[PDB]
């Protein structure tokens, strides 16, 4: 039973978490919701809605639908302005190329909407509508809800239990475990080995190259 | 014996670690040296020399000096984005109020320090501070913390080092100081503890709220 692959995008295949953080920071500052950047970095990988609720509750207050919407817009705009900073992570393309050449099926699964996802894909010189990908616009709920991964397993014709989830955030690992998939964590999104293991990572690697070099430990 | 306090600055009292990461990345790309952000982030808190050195393993002197200057210019451009971390001002004032001595100790030079101190509204010449310009080596070498203890006239052994990075924690243990880790630099609790942190708090407000677990 050959392994099928569900990849997170931002922080996992492209070096874009820190741009995402900066974009949220600028949006939140614009809206007088001053939050230290480590707290924003902690939530990267959740869909914006859940992230906003989450930061909200942890600061003791709550954010209306209307401001959530504006924060979202501000975030997309700030991200766009940072689009050319985004580079593919080491091994990322080579890993994807390895899988195709090997007939292993993979899908991308991101809490980002079509906009962010199109930007990061450029860095991997990939055309969105030419690959297997699921976005926040494809489901009701983002990470850590299992929705995205389930839709991804479905898009590639693999049972979710024949799947390996690859992610850089607590939220990817959490969602992986919630649908009982096998989760593997990458350090390239800035989360540490401790956090990723506690959120359910079975193995943790530096980046796609490191993972590629150990593909046997973890995939068939 | 009352506790004396040695604070890291960048990421401990000010929320500047991400600007620091971003200035390093700007400087690296200008020199066409590819490097993932997380790798840069892992190093913030070492001296620029150790940093770049350590980076290569994972760079000419000529090249190194261009990067140091490029980083300093890029970091300046980002100064307006930097603000105090919650509780940082209150914590320092609480220490003053209680006549507890403190000193700031940073691996950066006077230029980055000054920028960071502005967010605390501190006068660099009106406070106890030690920078990379006052010692031979930056963190994790114990030099700065030793300088800092000397500047406030306290045994390093009766000092709390408060930092956000693995390099702070390492240096603290290397001079037998008690180390406390803050999450506000983006390092995790596991990292900070494995580098020697005795306690780990979220930020200066969390620390101030738990000050009794940790300080006499
Ligand atoms: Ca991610
Ligand atoms: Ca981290
Ligand atoms: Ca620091």
């Amino acid at each position: 039973p050959q392994t099928s692959f569900i990849f997170d995008l931002d922080g996992t295949l492209t070096d874009s978490v820190y741009q995402n953080v900066a974009a949220w920071k600028e949006a939140l500052d614009a809206e007088n919701i001053p939050l230290a950047m480590w707290r924003i970095h902690r939530k990267i990988g959740m869909s914006g809605g859940l992230m906003l609720k989450s930061l909200s509750r942890e600061t003791g207050m709550s954010i209306t639908d209307e401001q959530a919407e504006r924060l979202s817009e501000k975030h997309a705009q700030a991200y766009e302005r940072l689009q050319h900073q985004i580079i593919a992570l080491p091994g990322a393309v080579e890993l994807l190329e390895t899988l195709d050449k090997e007939n292993l099926k993979w899908c991308i699964a991101t809490s980002g909407g079509i906009d962010t996802a199109t930007i990061n894909l450029k860095a991997l010189k990939l055309d969105i509508n030419k690959i297997n990908i699921v976005t926040r616009d494809d489901v009701s709920y983002g990470k850590p809800d299992p929705d995205l991964f389930l839709a991804a397993a479905k898009k590639i014709g693999a049972p979710i239990d024949e799947c390996l989830v690859i992610g850089d955030a607590i939220w990817d690992m959490l969602a992986a475990r919630r649908c009982k998939a096998t989760g593997v964590g990458l350090l390239s999104g800035g989360y540490d080995i401790g956090e990723l293991e506690r959120a359910g990572a079975l193995r943790v690697y530096e980046d796609p190259l490191d993972l590629l070099n150990h593909l046997d430990e973890i995939a068939s």
